[PDB]
């Protein structure tokens, strides 16, 4: 299954190196969230990670940038609700309960569902994965690690989300480098495209 990465709020030093560096060994998707921040900073990051990667990142704010940096597409948030006037391309958004991503996953490439790890049960979420509910379309998000990634592929889960587990394995001035993050990353990776799990 495919495993999303989602940014870090905040803008920092280096974050450019180890997104492209993550690029390289083979990352899926990288959603781009900075909440309330000045487009100048995100065009400054989007035009230091190879272009060849745009395609593969999808944005939660200024939206016009999509276009403009030829990313992947937009995922509507409480902050920015709606796709720009006539947007055309990858659109998606989080859903938060079985009823919701069933009453709207059809409507957009992929949605997210949250919070996987607190609100749902593994018994209905097993049930809304028999009643094809939840598919290659939808993205668990919520809690994910090392230890419960098996467990959400076996769910029929289209992929993975994760933000802390992965990012908080880098504190800047504190290392000397990012090895624990491409590290940790491949491992998860691993995971995800590790098939046998009967």
């Amino acid at each position: 299954m495919k495993l999303i990465v989602v940014t870090t709020p905040t803008f920092f030093v280096e974050e450019d190196k180890i997104i492209t560096a993550l690029f390289e060994e083979g990352l899926d998707i990288l959603h781009l969230r900075k909440p309330e921040t000045p487009a100048m900073y995100s065009e400054r990051l989007l035009t230091l990670i190879p272009e060849k990667y745009h395609r593969r990142i999808v944005t939660h704010e200024h939206f016009y940038l999509k276009e403009e940096f030829n990313l992947m597409g937009i995922h509507l948030n409480a902050r920015n609700p709606s796709e720009p006037h006539d947007y055309a391309g990858h659109v998606s958004c989080s859903c938060h309960s079985v009823e919701e991503v069933k009453n709207r996953k059809h409507f957009y490439d992929y949605v997210f569902m949250s919070p996987i790890y607190s609100t749902y049960t593994a018994e209905e979420l097993r049930e809304a994965q028999k009643a094809k509910i939840i598919d290659s379309k939808v993205m668990a998000l919520g809690g994910i690690n090392e230890d419960n990634l098996l467990e959400i592929k076996d769910f029929g889960f289209g992929g993975a989300v994760v933000l802390g587990d992965l990012w908080n394995k880098f504190d800047a001035c504190l290392d000397q480098n990012y090895l624990a993050v491409i590290e940790h990353f491949k491992k998860l990776k691993k995971l995800a495209d590790l098939e046998h799990h009967h």
